[PDB]
């Protein structure tokens, strides 16, 4: 465990390595010392359990934070400036870091990690009964309830 320089966030046990390894180098593009890296892995777990937990849902392509097609497609631009490559779906560390960029754009915009997660989950217009893409309905204060509790119990350390 001993890490150079010490204050290197250590994995959650249960998160797998080649995860660990997209999210920091999430959490580096964004200067956040570990700590997005830990709400990044409670995000992706919430959204497809680390690619484990998709078989048979219709949003199954959509990859490891569950971005949607039309929301992938409204953010290509940005990701290339923010990341200094055309956004490539195939690729999972990609995939990261685009829900990486919305996620951080929301906690920015609405000015809190909480209501960073719900609005990542049901769009700036949530309303209870709304439905996502696949007629799914979208329950995104228990989403940022469950997301944000899993990230405290990674021991994340904020609430913006």
């Amino acid at each position: 465990p001993p890490t150079n320089p010490p204050t290197t966030v250590t994995k959650p046990a249960e998160v797998p390595s080649r995860i660990w390894t997209y999210v920091m180098n999430a959490d580096n593009a964004y200067g956040k010392g570990g700590d997005f890296a830990l709400l990044l892995s409670a995000v992706i777990k919430k959204e497809s359990y680390f690619g484990d937990g998709l078989s048979g849902s219709p949003s199954a392509g959509d990859g490891l934070m569950q971005v949607e097609p039309n929301t992938r497609n409204a953010y290509l631009s940005q990701f290339s400036a923010k990341y200094g490559h055309a956004y490539n779906h195939s690729s999972e560390q990609d995939q990261v870091y685009m829900g990486s960029l919305i996620l951080n754009e929301k906690i920015v915009r609405f000015g809190s990690i909480y209501s960073g997660l719900l609005h990542y989950n049901g769009g700036d217009y949530w309303y209870p009964g709304a439905t996502d893409s696949y007629g799914r309905p979208i329950l995104a204060d228990q989403y940022a309830n469950t997301v944000y509790a899993q990230y405290k119990s990674y021991g994340g350390r904020y609430s913006r």
